[PDB]
């Protein structure tokens, strides 16, 4: 299975002198616009707020994107105008990804390619995945925890055992805070199989848990759930811990075996 060679946080800050692309009046009156942009990286894709009737819009949105050692990849930036119709288009950014690894810590204005005017204001921080905890209380700090991201959780489904019964239909759901994933479902069996892998985006690994329900699809019934405070990650070898877990609400000897493990994202230079 793919691992993450880091995260890549996106401020989302300002443009200015974008192309105004609204009409008033016929098309007498020369206009402004309503700008939003498009953000992307690999598979992930993130939408800013439109901000109607201006050219130097100022969002400051951030957004976090995980990347790995797969060819040339690349943030891929649009901006368009937020019309009833087709959005009209405002400008394309497109930044090489192996690039920004290199300088760690961008504060740049970029020119629109495409258009006549406009340019975008970004800070991008490329982060990297630090197995021990050593800089966790330094990243917490700057993020100024009282949000963003400190941390990733990267969780193996490998399976469970002896589940409650007549036999069910296997699915697990995960949910450390408010993101929530969802495993594949197992058929009829009381010996689930998954072999997945699945990520999360942590604020505060000393604050937040991991919640595992265990889930006949068929029919509403719990067959078994499981609380892992993330803190517990915290002291162990490279923030990792893999084992069987008991399940509550469940039988006695149903349990479910994951490997678990933290990674702090760290901003170096
Ligand atoms: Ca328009
Ligand atoms: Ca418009
Ligand atoms: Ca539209």
């Amino acid at each position: 299975f793919p691992v993450p060679k880091g995260v890549l946080r996106i401020h989302f800050i300002e443009a200015q002198d974008l192309q105004g692309k609204d009409t008033y009046l016929k098309g007498l009156v020369k206009g402004k616009s309503d700008p939003y942009g498009i953000i992307r990286v690999g598979n992930q894709i993130f939408q800013s707020r439109v901000i109607k009737e201006n050219l130097s819009p100022k969002w400051n949105e951030v957004y976090e994107a995980l990347v790995y050692e797969h060819p040339g990849q690349e943030l891929e930036i649009e901006l368009f105008d937020e019309d009833p119709d087709k959005d009209d288009f405002l400008g394309s950014l497109m930044i090489d990804l192996i690039e920004v690894e290199k300088e760690r810590l961008l504060d740049e204005w970029f020119t629109l390619d495409e258009v006549p005017k406009g340019k975008l204001h970004l800070r991008l921080e490329w982060l990297t995945l630090m197995p021990n905890v050593s800089n966790l209380d330094k990243v917490l700090t700057d993020i100024k925890a009282d949000g963003l991201s400190s941390a990733l959780l990267i969780l193996y489904l490998d399976s469970a055992r002896n589940l409650p019964s007549s036999n069910p239909n296997p699915v697990v759901q995960m949910s450390v805070g408010h993101k929530a994933q969802e495993s594949k479902i197992r058929y009829k069996t009381n010996e689930p199989v998954w072999e997945e892998n699945f990520t999360f985006f942590i604020h505060n690994p000393k604050r937040q848990d991991l919640e595992v329900e265990v889930r006949d699809e068929q029919h509403q019934c719990s067959l078994g759930n499981l609380k892992v405070p993330l803190s517990q990650l915290l002291t162990s070898e490279d923030m990792t811990v893999s084992q069987r877990f008991q399940l509550s609400n469940s039988g006695p000897n149903s349990t479910i075996k994951m490997k678990i493990a933290l990674r702090v994202l760290h901003l170096e230079k």
